[PDB]
């Protein structure tokens, strides 16, 4: 549905400006983070959700809602909440809570 996607598109364009989200740009590097690909069986990120996105993947609002608190529910399996991707996590976990329940 247009009401359902556009807003979709908003959203997901105000979370990649975000300040603090640099840790989700792109997705992470297994070769780089020790133990990434044994504890998270479901990458996700901001690019990804972008790629989806424009290639019209997206069906409902609740599908883009899925992907998107997946990058926040991997950030706090991985992630210490006081680390540093934590606190980044912390911050675009609520701005998204906050923006996605002052449409629905
Ligand atoms: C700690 C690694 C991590 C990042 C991370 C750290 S640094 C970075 C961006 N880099 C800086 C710019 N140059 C290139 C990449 N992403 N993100 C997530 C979601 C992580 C984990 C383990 O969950």
């Amino acid at each position: 549905m247009h009401s359902d996607l556009t807003f979709c598109e908003i959203i997901l364009m105000e979370m990649e400006s975000h300040d603090a989200a640099w840790p989700f740009l792109e997705p992470v590097n297994p070769r780089l983070v020790s133990g990434y690909r044994r504890i998270i069986k479901n990458p996700m990120d901001f690019s990804t959700m972008r790629e989806r996105l424009l290639r019209g993947g997206y069906t409902s609002s609740e599908e883009f809602a899925a992907d998107a608190l997946l990058v926040f529910d991997n950030c706090q399996t991985f992630n210490e909440d006081d680390s540093e991707v934590g606190k980044a996590g912390h911050i675009m976990r609520r701005f998204f809570e906050s923006r996605w329940e002052e449409f629905y």
